[PDB]
DNA sequence: GTAGATCATGGAATATATCTACGCGTAGAT
């Protein structure tokens, strides 16, 4: 939420920030930076096993 | 003859980006 409130254009701390939200989300770093946002929307919502359809 | 014992005698608010001072590791010269 920090990250997302703050300026867009700064960038955000890798293993900080990126690489444990990709973790919880149980999603690799390829599959987050890869697929467009139709996959990452279904695989996200496949994962936490969600109703959602984008 | 007298004192003691005995007997009679009795109705109904948090995290984070940013600014700033300091030691300092390394760069530069020879």
């Amino acid at each position: 939420r920090i990250a997302s409130t703050t300026n867009q254009s700064q960038p955000y701390h890798l293993v900080k920030l990126i690489i444990p939200v990709c973790e919880k989300a149980k999603i690799s770093v390829f599959q987050l930076f890869g697929s467009d946002f139709k996959e990452l929307g279904k695989i996200l919502f496949g994962n936490f096993s969600l109703e959602l359809k984008l």
